[PDB]
């Protein structure tokens, strides 16, 4: 038996009649009586007859009609503020993040979104990995590089440049070719240790080089940098501040890395609850 | 927003995924998918993830669910009380019976009720014996083999006796065995339920045979077309099999290594809380030869 | 340290020179240098020394030669054979095949392929469903409709077309508009249980009646469509010997269900062991 | 074929997972996978099964684990035998350290000994306390609050006090609490490990707070800033606040209520067993104020 059969019945009785409970509904009368001679055959019962006009009931009908009538109506208006109350949902928002780009790239827009809504919380995982998060456990996943059946915006890049303190510059002369990295002192932060590197003219040069220092996580190896301790290897986006006010210098400028990606992933918007919603287009408005 | 689609994911949520619901409610995969979209489409809310093969709910879905649910089972609780109630010989029954053996053994006589009265329709689940089915499923259930002995009527209604056989074809190139240990060298053939033969010839000698087979399926039917095509030797309840062994296209060996005859019991709730439609059925089968 | 410059290292000891062991490989010799001059700075210990050619060792560089020769040689040889073994595999695949279509359109291939290659064994589950398979279980998947990962190769195509039998017929006026199945004694069996029927002219019909009879299985309907039951929807693939025969008639073949693809679902067939290739060639050459 | 590849498959099947191999390996997951595509295109073999999170190995990839393992094994177990010996002031040393407060607190001394020892090179992971290491995989380990006590020479080198804080422009909004019962009228941002507030005050009195906060983060740093811009109080390391309590940007709130102190502690094994590099290093810490 078809719910929407029963409650297409339901529609009848309190209206008195088909002609009545079609014009609500739109859905022609023989499809309503197609139907409602349908739930009959699967109830196994008769109900509705018609004159000119429909009405009346069986003895059964009146007491199936008066016993289910209520729970229908409920369910109508349940179903409909429970939709309000979903699609309007304030509070939590869970959302994962790169460790390294977080705090000098992500932070301003989650600062400033928090302060517009005060009303929804994020919690925030800084992961150096996307690639096994069970997206089911999250609101919007922020990452690097592409990965399936989330939706994937790209909203920003990242341009990896060489720096160096003007002390360590000063002892050692500066290279104009990157196979001349292996004569320097390199530092190395996670995921950025192997280099890859190419120039105007197509030279593409490969440094993998272990590294004077080695770091799972980028901002303690631009730390070692300010220190004079070697070249790095740094998204310009967690160095702009460095570069300004002059304590990095740029080297190897013609020899440029591959542009990284920043990409949210999030499910359809639309049928996000609102402290998603909310979130989703602010990051958008944010980026264009 | 469709009743029945919200009722729909209640009983996905229920079964755990939408196989599971498919082969409860026979509709296929795709389209309880479809509904559960048009659902979320209509509410504009997502309510189910779908990552790997785990189902779970959103916020906004464990709401519909917990909440809507109660109000939809006591309504299916109502409908149910009143297709419950006997219109005589009239009503659908719902019956259970084995993948393997129903077309051959039981369509003959399902057919031949369903002649007799054209007013009460049949839905028929076929599934191997595997799982136990929730007895208050279902108006009939046909098994082979002993049940649970659970709050159900149990009458036997038949027999069969398994026999090994393989093709001329197949004989001509791998001569006959002898001895069921001889099994070992040959070709096998094997459909579930009959996978691990064990046979005991007149002498009181039993060989428990568990090779894994040139050909292992989840059905007989698929075998015996193996078994005709020459690939060698099954083991085959002799019901399926009586057409090709009456021409010369299978032919029995070893025929003096038998394996244990099966039981084909019908099972269902004492005729004192039965409708008039399942009485007829169940007195149907009762007088019917086969 | 990196296991393909101590074999590079291996290479150049076993040769006598940088000369010889470049030349073998196709990697220049400086790259050798680079890389071997690499692995004395990942070892922090030094190796081998040039006048014009290559040589010698050192004291702690013979020990460790004879210590991972010997093992580096062996390595590279087992992972030759296990490769030509799991290459040339014989024995199991795990096949999963829809159940009402395996029968009548998948078992003469099966059949066929079987008789070809004794050494290789068929494990076959039928299922009314594909969609919650662990792809991981299986060699092959064949399935009604597309599904995500794995390679999806259309291999056919089924027609599902109307049928009863004349007795049934000869008492029951044939319909020649869908609409006029309401009029009808039906028997429908999983997946068909809904019909979905467009005539030339673009005309829909829906018919959702509950069925005379209604099973999960459609060998057992079209066997209650041949004692004159009633009306059935079914894969024309699984009809074609009673068509042809003339127990079962077809009606209204103005109007069509939509086609369903057969697919076989596999993954990249040249890195899958010989069991696996030769019966995804086979299929293959089977459907074309 | 590349022996670092096949090397790589068998660190991905002892770890489980791709990611968990990332972590322990600093080889980012895309170039994981680009190997392991890599080794399989050379062996013409699909070696590994991705489906959902679950990796698992294919015939050939469980053949190749099973066979080829012990030999990797039996190599690493020797080149690592070779780099363990000491050569003096120079070599690679391995350090574990804690995510919040090894930048500000570790770094300058990390720095100063690099400087120092030129030809000794630092491979530093930081995580969480979270989940124990395997000590032997370590030359040092560096972390907060008391160890397992196994096998491990234990030294503390510092503390931390956190403390609660706000920026004026919050305050200005929300009058300061004078009590810590009173946290739960506020805005609270909290960044693991200090998500339940522990505070006990000069009188005795002590609250809980767990509550989840307007702002809750996996680290401290992300905290801070959001902090700085008022949007509500957080509880966090002196260490990593001074800046900022100096320049009237971030002020201290409810300062009669302590935590308890954290202390930092170093751990290696036995200085007799451990090579120069190592030696010099440990050496360095202990001299080392702050």
């Amino acid at each position: 038996m078809k719910l929407d059969d029963l409650n297409l019945f339901r529609l009848v009785v309190e209206n008195g009649s088909y002609t009545s409970t079609s014009k609500k509904t739109m859905i022609p009368v023989a499809t309503i009586t197609r139907r409602i001679q349908a739930l009959e055959d699967s109830l196994n019962l008769r109900l509705l007859n018609r004159h000119a006009r429909k009405l009346t009931l069986t003895e059964a009908g009146e007491r199936f009609y008066k016993d289910c009538s209520p729970l229908l109506e409920r369910l109508a208006s349940m179903t409909e503020e429970i939709t309000d109350e979903c699609r309007g949902a304030s509070g939590r928002i869970r959302i994962s993040a790169p460790s390294n780009l977080t705090k000098r790239m992500m932070m301003p827009m989650f600062n400033a979104f928090m302060e517009k809504y005060p009303d929804i919380h994020i919690e925030l995982m800084m992961s150096n990995q996307a690639d096994d998060l069970d997206p089911t456990e999250w609101d919007v996943i922020f990452r690097v590089g592409p990965q399936s059946s989330l939706i994937a915006r790209k909203i920003g890049e990242v341009k990896d440049i060489l720096v160096a303190s003007p002390q360590y510059l000063s002892s050692h002369p500066q290279p104009t070719h990157a196979e001349e990295l292996h004569q320097h002192q390199l530092l190395k932060g996670y995921p950025l240790l192997k280099w890859q590197l190419t120039n105007s003219q197509g030279e593409t040069v490969v440094n993998s080089d272990r590294g004077r220092f080695q770091a799972s996580a980028l901002n303690v190896v631009r730390s070692a940098c300010s220190e004079g301790l070697g070249i790095t290897l740094m998204p310009d986006v967690m160095l702009r501040e460095f570069l300004e006010d002059g304590s990095l210098v740029q080297v190897l400028s013609d020899w440029s890395s591959n542009p990284r990606d920043i990409y949210m992933l999030y499910n359809h918007k639309d049928h996000q609850p609102e402290k998603v919603r909310l979130f989703i287009d602010f990051v958008i408005g944010y980026h264009l």
